[PDB]
């Protein structure tokens, strides 16, 4: 199963409140992980409410991120937006 989420949604989640962005179409809640990531807090934040798949992917991250990730997998953004 999995929550499918609005574009417009994930725009307002785009802060320390919620950074919340697009990968690959689905949802990841870094909001409790920004202290964590390695890469600093405002790399997400600056892309948070938008897709960062391009910045994810140049960055490369390890399988082990990219399975990490799958735990901040909130939803899937929205097929409208899709
Ligand atoms: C999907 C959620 C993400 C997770 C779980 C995650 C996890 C990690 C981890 C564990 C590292 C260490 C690199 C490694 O060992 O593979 C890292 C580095 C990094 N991440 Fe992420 N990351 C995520 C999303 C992002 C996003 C959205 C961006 C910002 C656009 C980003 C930018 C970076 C940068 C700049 C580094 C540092 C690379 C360096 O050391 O030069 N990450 N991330």
């Amino acid at each position: 199963a999995v929550k499918y989420y609005t574009l417009e949604e994930i725009q307002k989640h785009n802060n320390s409140k919620s950074t919340w962005l697009i990968l690959h179409y689905k949802v990841y809640d870094l909001t409790k992980f920004l202290e964590e990531h390695p890469g600093g807090e405002e790399v997400l934040r600056a892309q948070a409410g938008g897709d960062a798949t391009a910045n994810f992917e140049a960055v490369g991250h390890s399988t082990d991120a990219r399975e990490l990730s799958k735990t901040f997998i909130i939803g899937e953004l929205h097929p409208d937006d899709r």
